[PDB]
């Protein structure tokens, strides 16, 4: 929901208390957070066959990869929100 | 639109150019530009008496002030989007 | 003193230690601390009501603000620097 | 050379002035500066093909496309270097 | 005064309305620029031989040698303060 | 090698796991963990007497300082790469 999509833009450190608060976000609705993860493959490797680049869209994805990556580590790491571009704004 | 919604969360070089790209992609709907102007002054100064914090909303807003400012200046600057904060994404 | 007020200005990891360092650099004077959290809520949610906005005073009020809120908490946080603004400080 | 490889790296306002000084710096040796934007596409779009992720190769990527956007343009921009991450650094 | 002390720890576009605004603000007290002048060299060269490092002092330095820098070239630069550090603050 | 050159030009969270694998990174060549310790005091504070000042080999005597001071405190710390110059990488 808003917490995940609006944590998603920011830079924080990712600990357990802040995996809890935004994993439990994306519990509901179900498939959520598995479409988040599918994603994240497209928006990094393989960006060119992509007929929508939502940058929110991508930002939530690096944030189910980094909700992912800790659930299988739980070793605290800095989150950063994916690379902006002015001009990959105004090239839809 | 996507465009200035997307533009609102970068970091750029607020030019001519890209005053006009950005400032186009908001003329319609209508009211839109208006309403992100008027939603500034409380988003910066008055957030207490605020029951909607959306970070992207405040961002449209901040970057809707910033072309206003151009088009009254022509003086290029630099945009930034507003803080972020996990702290005020887990709270609302 | 020198170590809050320049510390107030980085952006670092806030943990147990960083907390006693910069909370201790503040016990003195007494109503240092409290000062700086009384201000917080006005630079925050009020500051049009404010004849003075000092962005280094900003800066103590959001790290006292974290130190207090950390001391409820024990979860490290990443503590950031209030937003600066190159037209806020061409205005006053 | 040093210059271009040293300002891939840099966050700086790319401008004529700026873009006369990085454009000469990769006049030679000669292909350099056709490689650098053949590889830009693959790791912008086709990462995940790719056996050589270099973040320094990266960046003389994005920085050379950013001086032939600019070259077709002529219209200032900020540069930035493409997004580094530690779990990309401990995996090669 | 304020604006130079506050936009020194600012990143901002310095352009030529930007360079009137702050070296205006240094104009007075007299001696107060080429003060500025004098330390950046210490405090970017010869940090060492140092007995007050004052982050603020340094930010004020870094500033009035990039308007110098600019006095000299017309041409618009990003003026990012000098690096900030947590173990710095805390060793005085 | 190629992990700890790319992770010194990285923000990240200095913790046991990240020092370890950084650390470990630079085990060999044998005495190349001491050198980028030897440079690090030279860039730092004696950057004036210089004939080499090449980003990259900065940021790894950053890093590897960095490393040091978490050998002897076991205190997670935010590692955040030396400040970037566009105008020192013009100037070699
Ligand atoms: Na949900
Ligand atoms: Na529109
Ligand atoms: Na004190
Ligand atoms: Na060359
Ligand atoms: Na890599
Ligand atoms: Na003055
Ligand atoms: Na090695
Ligand atoms: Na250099």
């Amino acid at each position: 929901g808003s917490t995940f999509e609006e944590a998603a833009l920011c830079t924080f450190l990712l600990n357990k208390e802040m995996y809890l608060k935004l994993r439990s976000d994306v519990l509901l609705p179900l498939t959520q957070y598995n479409r988040y993860l599918a994603l994240y493959n497209k928006y990094k490797y393989f960006s060119g066959a992509m007929d929508t680049t939502s940058y929110r869209e991508a930002a939530c994805c690096h944030l189910a990869k980094a909700l992912n990556d800790f659930s299988n580590s739980g070793s605290d790491v800095l989150y950063q929100p994916p690379q902006t571009s002015i001009t990959s704004a105004v090239l839809q």
